[PDB]
């Protein structure tokens, strides 16, 4: 939690609308040190104290994260009204939305190794004992160099059975979501069941339905997803497995057909 001075920013152009408010991209100027842009969170007009503590709190979690995969608080300010987090830019948005806008436009092996960053930062936030219950490319964001970095500090077609029907929200039910992104990001941002209905949805994935490969996936990453969507949780992989197989994947791309 660095405190920053609001005279530091300067903010320009609205990047979205945010459930706690609005969210700028900005830029960040500290004495002597080379400026940057930054997204700029604020909280929606007439906040309450109490709603400024939560705001506050989340920023309180997101400080305790140091990982290139994981979306970077560059301070807080707490000294001027209105209150604002100020995290790093992402030029390239959040991920759902950057694949749909360029579809076809990125090598199999660029989105392994998106997804690669995705388990890697999945991995140390498990570490760290987080469960994110909320793990969906609409919720990872990406820079200018294709990094993809975990944000958003129940969606049910992303939620583990388990974490649905006796809500057990663990590190593997994040696999589970993990599983999902995935084949969002290996279908280009395809809506995962498309128009099922949510309860069609529960339905199928118990009587074993499973999501079927992207189109041109390689077999051996569907299967990983596949291994991510276990009915029992135990037999899924870790986000430290997840990680290895995908770097022996990107290490031996034969692998990939
Ligand atoms: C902390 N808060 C400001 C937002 C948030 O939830 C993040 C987080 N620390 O988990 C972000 O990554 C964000 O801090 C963050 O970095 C955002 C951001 O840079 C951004 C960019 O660059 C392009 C498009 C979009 Cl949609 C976004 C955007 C709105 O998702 C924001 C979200 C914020």
């Amino acid at each position: 939690a660095k405190e920053i001075d609001v005279s530091f920013v300067k903010i320009e152009e609205v990047i979205g609308a945010g459930e706690f408010g609005e969210v700028y991209k900005g830029r960040l100027k500290l004495p002597g040190k080379r400026e940057i842009y930054v997204a700029i969170k604020t909280l929606k007009a007439g906040y309450s104290e109490k709603q400024r503590r939560d705001f506050l709190s989340e920023a309180s979690i997101m400080g305790q994260f140091d990982h290139p995969n994981i979306i970077r608080l560059e301070g807080v300010v707490t000294k001027s009204r209105p209150v604002m987090i100020i995290t790093e830019f992402m030029e390239n948005g959040a991920l759902d939305s950057f694949l749909r806008q360029n579809d076809g436009q990125f090598t199999v092996i660029q989105l392994v190794g998106m997804l690669r960053g995705i388990a890697a930062g999945m991995k140390y936030l498990a570490e760290m004992n987080y469960v994110h219950r909320d793990l969906a490319a609409r919720n990872i964001l990406v820079n200018s160099n294709l990094v993809c970095k975990v944000s958003d500090f129940i969606p049910v077609r992303w939620t583990a059975p388990e974490a649905i029907a006796y809500r057990k929200f663990t590190s593997a039910s994040d696999v589970w979501s993990y599983g999902i992104v995935m084949w969002e990001v290996m279908s280009f941002g395809e809506r995962p069941y498309w128009d099922m209905s949510n309860q069609d949805v529960i339905n199928a994935i118990e009587q074993d339905y499973r999501l079927p490969p992207p189109m041109d996936c390689p077999a051996a990453l569907h299967q990983l997803m596949l291994d991510c969507w276990q009915k029992d949780r135990n037999s899924r992989p870790r986000f430290a497995e997840i990680v290895n197989t995908l770097d022996k994947m990107i290490r031996n791309p034969a692998s990939l057909k």
